[PDB]
């Protein structure tokens, strides 16, 4: 087992002095190599859930052993229902070894090769080389874990029982089957993507270089309906897309929205393609979809949570500062348990609706003056790979970035309001940051020529170099649209999507048809402007519904926020 070689990550090495976020840290490399060696957790949802599991461990462990009094441990000792009682602490005294018990036994019980039985699903068999190159990850950490790993103390032991908690509790191991689900074709129907229709995969994955099969991936399609959500009070709903069921007759917004995809969304030759050199940055600044070295959208929304965090902290001191332990294990619980419960509920939309990508909807629109059969997409960044560029497979309605965006950075919002600066809940605040670097746009990370080898370090690997990029941004609120738009520039989601485009776009006397440049590039609404107010119907439930992610994100942090981080109460857990 020869380890993956891991690039630099573009961040000051004393965040990892503090052992909060050096756990953090450890999450996020479990992530990236996952991602790279095709092992447990992969995918936007799922890779969610890992975070918030690690931290709601971490959480509880660390606020054992030095009580709050703003709020409580997530989970009560004094709970009579085994699944949902705390382990105590019994003497147990210090923090940073019940941090690291928690965090490791939380990590290895999810990263692990399971062990009996033959726990693994067919076609979705995960190689002995894929769990050796985690549990690597998992040893090497131990060792650089900030003033070390006492395993026989008993602060550590009982860290490892608050895991075993959250670990029964929560995990999900199945959560991604997609036994038994197949597309239902037809317009704006979610389907196979024209470019990635199938795949070829190892019979067996402990002999890769062997005979292939043909599949066929749809992402999670159970997982929304069926998981347990962490700490949301409710079910949450988005408004029929347009096109279907009660907005099936909002015709000049689905037809305008096709006209939008193909200018911004589309291939950078393309005559028809009108994005700007620096919206293809927007685009691929936010992207993370599942590459080698690179994993998932919320290893890049953790990455900016830790320069917030850093950035806004009340002490000077990260390595030994009480204050600033306790500011980021409340935050990361905070943000990636909200982080799980938009995985969920954006999941849950979208394999509701099965609404179609851009891609389909662009080629499949049949009728001459609208589509373009032909269209290519700019796409999900396959960086890392030789591979071109992609749709991810899941259904369009709503993005799940957006989801994702929107709740992490409302949190974020939520958290420090009255600390960093003040607003209210809904409108723009202050909390900027700068020397921010994507991991697609890093100078380092590549196109490459050739197959990705995973015995090399990535500099060592001929392809075209991704432009160096450092940000600034001025607030969470830019954070959360910018990252919405990204997907409209990759071309790999509706406006609609994103948000209503009513409260992202700049309106013209014609209703539901957008105003464009002279080039007829889209413009957009200036964030300091940007409401997410505009409500849709559903033909299922009466009322009022947010339209696309991001107010379907704020919404679930809200709710999160409001109710002080506590469990989703089990008699509103899916059950059917
Ligand atoms: O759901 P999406 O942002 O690819």
């Amino acid at each position: 087992v020869t380890p993956i070689p891991l690039p630099k990550i573009d961040e000051p090495e004393e965040y990892n002095t503090n052992y909060i976020l050096f756990w953090n840290h450890v999450g996020l490399e479990l992530n990236r190599v996952t991602h790279t060696v095709g092992g447990p957790l992969t995918g936007p949802p799922l890779s969610a859930r890992a975070l918030g599991m690690l931290h709601l461990a971490i959480h509880d462990a660390y606020f054992s052993i030095c009580p709050p009094t703003d709020f409580t441990t997530f989970l009560s000792p004094d709970t009579e229902n085994a699944a949902y009682r705390l382990p105590s602490p019994n003497g147990a005294n210090d923090a940073r070894q019940a941090v690291a018990g928690a965090a490791l036994k939380m990590l290895s019980s999810l990263y692990m090769k399971p062990v009996e039985q033959p726990n693994p699903n067919p076609g979705a068999n995960i190689s002995d080389n894929a769990y050796a190159q985690l549990g690597l990850v998992l040893d090497r950490s131990v060792l650089e874990a900030p003033g070390g790993v006492d395993r026989e103390s008993a602060s550590f032991m009982f860290g490892e029982d608050v895991a075993d908690v959250f670990f029964a509790l929560l995990n999900d191991p199945r959560g991604a089957s997609q036994e038994g689900y197949h597309p239902t074709p037809g317009r704006y129907k979610f389907d196979d993507e024209p470019t990635h229709p199938v795949v070829l995969i190892p019979v067996d994955p402990n002999n890769p270089n062997g005979p292939k099969m043909p599949f066929r991936q749809y992402h999670a399609p159970f997982y929304g309906k069926t998981t347990k959500r962490f700490a949301t009070q409710s079910e949450h709903f988005l408004a029929d897309p347009p096109g279907l069921r009660s907005n099936a007759d909002e015709t000049a917004e689905y037809d305008d929205a096709v006209r939008v995809a193909i200018a911004m969304g589309g291939a950078q030759a393309l005559n028809s393609t009108k994005r700007s050199p620096w919206q293809t940055a927007q685009g691929l600044y936010w992207a993370y979809d599942g590459s080698n070295l690179i994993g998932t959208p919320p290893r890049f929304y953790n990455q900016i949570v830790r320069r917030i965090a850093v950035t806004y902290k009340k002490e000077e001191d990260l390595a030994n500062s009480e204050v600033n332990n306790a500011d980021f294990a409340r935050l990361f619980a905070l943000v990636d348990v909200a982080c799980t419960d938009a995985g969920i509920f954006s999941w849950k939309e979208k394999w509701e609706f099965e609404f179609w990508r851009p891609l389909s909807g662009v080629r499949d629109d049949g009728r001459p003056d609208h589509g373009d059969p032909f269209w290519l997409t700019l796409g999900a960044p396959a960086t890392n790979t030789n591979d071109i560029p992609f749709k991810p497979p899941f259904p369009a309605y709503p993005s799940g970035h957006a989801t994702f965006g929107g709740a992490v950075f409302q949190m974020v919002r939520r958290y420090y309001n009255g600390r960093v600066g003040t607003w209210k809940d809904d409108e723009p605040d202050n909390i900027a940051i700068d020397m921010m670097i994507s991991e697609e746009l890093n100078g380092v990370n590549r196109d490459l020529r050739q197959p990705y080898d995973p015995t090399a370090p990535i500099e060592d690997q001929p392809g075209i170099v991704r432009t160096r990029i450092v940000r600034h941004f001025d607030s969470a609120w830019e954070l959360m649209f910018e990252n919405a738009i990204s997907r409209i520039f990759l071309g790999v989601h509706w406006r609609f999507d994103a948000a209503a485009a009513r409260d992202i776009l700049i309106p013209t006397t014609t209703k539901d048809v957008y105003a464009v440049d002279n080039n007829g590039a889209t413009v957009f609404q200036n964030v300091e402007d940007i409401r997410y107010t505009t409500r849709g119907t559903r033909e299922d439930r009466e009322g009022l519904f947010p339209i696309g992610g991001v107010p379907l994100g704020i919404e679930i942090a809200d709710e999160i926020f409001n109710n002080g981080l506590k469990p989703t109460p089990p008699e509103i857990q899916p059950m059917p």
